[PDB]
């Protein structure tokens, strides 16, 4: 009854193109007369750990970039680098360009990903930016260049473009200015993310969704202090709850009738005693990739 | 990184319209010069207890049907009834109509839903046709007429149109020929979903996925015949396996080196002994809406 939903992807699908340099092909994002794609499309197998991108790019011309928008080929009439993205200027302006902006999301926030394979969309799913700046997503081969985004109301906010999979199987990428999220670099060398944590604000939002969905089994009559709950949080690898966090859940506390600190006492008990085989909103695990705004939307 | 993924929704988004009849509005599907929507749009609250749809329809003219495609209004040139759908002949032929088919989905197979409200797409999610012919979906007030679909190559196989929420929280509707899935009817009556069973085909796929991911505490060396597995499964309200299911699991069997019937003997043990305390892919309940096809993609 309550499930992860992704935004409708039509407005993004109309921007997906195929960019080929030499023997490497990945996805690009075509907005106005610019194609954005990861720069390592110029890198053959020098991706590790040698790539000098300035050095590899000076040796390229517009001719060395083949860009396909479906069947049509677009003529590249310029190119430049911005952080870890290539910007390819093309002669045609995308007639399907939606209203859009480039935003850098903060950890804990969610977005939809349109997974693409050589310019063609393939699936769409919801995910979140982990506190350690990775995303636990689904990016197969040929997925580089796929974008993450949020929509509201007719405006697409792009927040992520995919670059690489890490040893642990999680994913690393940039905003649409080409700056990585996290400590990572676009080079085929071993790279660790920091130790991840659970997004406490999202677990609480999701506990409200259960109550709002008629699932109260975990509630109790107790209450706890902010610091008293944060003590349990550190012992359980949850990130500390700030007071402004409590204020974000203000609307949900009023609709639910449970004060935020009461929900925290409930969460405290769930963390200490487990769930003993029952379910919350059909899940056996404390879900932390729904934001408060996500929960209000459904 | 095993996530439920929906097909990209753009090809369906450009077909979603708003059908209004008196006081009640819902969604319709606009392909070529016909708009498809549930016939209960013509019912009033009073008429919904025991409607005579042929009676209620002759008492209506083309000019009773307000059909809006975004800003533009479309003029209803004609109207007929196909089972529990209305087919509205429209002024204009949808310029965004894609290659499409109307298919009847089988229990256990999955599709994507584009959840819509007043003709405006809101979100995309993936779900399964349950054995009891309902779907566990996310439909709020205004979602009637929202469609479910799969995309193969460039062709949209429409398979579902949402009609009703049952008392137990799950949902019922029709194919795009207006034939209901299950024994349900489009009247307010005492109907309720029959006993649901678990999609064994998909549980086994999920177990293979778990093995591929390094979870294999549940494998054993006992063996089972197809017949003896099926006798145990049915006693636990699991669907019995068909000859075709065994073949559908071929690829995953070879990829893992675990014979289909050996994975059946693993499941048989989980059914009879339970899992407590152990987890599988992080969960203590066996997932049954991930298909062998979903697993094979990763």
């Amino acid at each position: 009854g309550f499930r992860k939903m992704a935004f409708p992807s039509g407005k993004v699908e109309g921007c997906m193109v195929q960019v080929t340099c030499g023997t490497t092909t990945l996805n690009g994002l075509w907005l106005d007369d610019t194609v954005y794609c990861p720069r390592h499309v110029i890198c053959t197998a020098e991706d590790m750990l040698n790539p000098n991108y300035e050095d590899l790019l000076i040796r390229k011309s517009n001719h060395s970039f083949l860009v396909q928008a479906g069947n049509v080929q677009l003529r590249v009439i310029g190119h430049s680098m911005q952080n870890c993205l290539l910007r390819l200027k093309v002669d045609t302006s995308n007639p399907k360009t939606p209203k859009y902006k480039f935003v850098r999301i903060q950890p804990g926030q969610t977005f939809s990903v349109l997974a693409c394979y050589n310019g063609s969309p393939s699936g769409v799913y919801q995910c979140a930016m982990r506190p350690n700046h990775t995303i636990k997503g689904s990016f197969l081969n040929g997925s580089c260049g796929s974008v993450g985004f949020n929509i509201d109301y007719d405006c697409v906010s792009f927040c992520y473009m995919h670059h690489m999979e890490l040893p642990t199987g999680v994913h690393a990428g940039t905003d649409l200015e080409g700056k990585f999220y996290g400590p990572f670099v676009d080079r085929q060398t071993a790279q660790a993310a920091g130790t991840d944590t659970t997004i406490t604000l999202n677990v609480l939002a999701w506990l409200y969704a259960a109550v709002i969905n008629g699932d109260r089994w975990f509630l109790n009559r107790f209450t706890t202090t902010l610091n008293d709950f944060n003590l349990v949080a550190m012992k359980y690898n949850y990130e500390p709850l700030t007071q402004d966090h409590v204020d974000i859940l203000g609307p949900l506390s009023a609709q639910t009738g449970i004060a935020v600190l009461d929900m925290c006492a409930a969460l405290k008990e769930l963390l200490q005693n487990g769930m003993n085989g029952r379910t919350i909103l059909g899940s056996t695990i404390l879900e932390d990739e729904f934001t408060p705004f996500d929960v209000v939307r459904q």
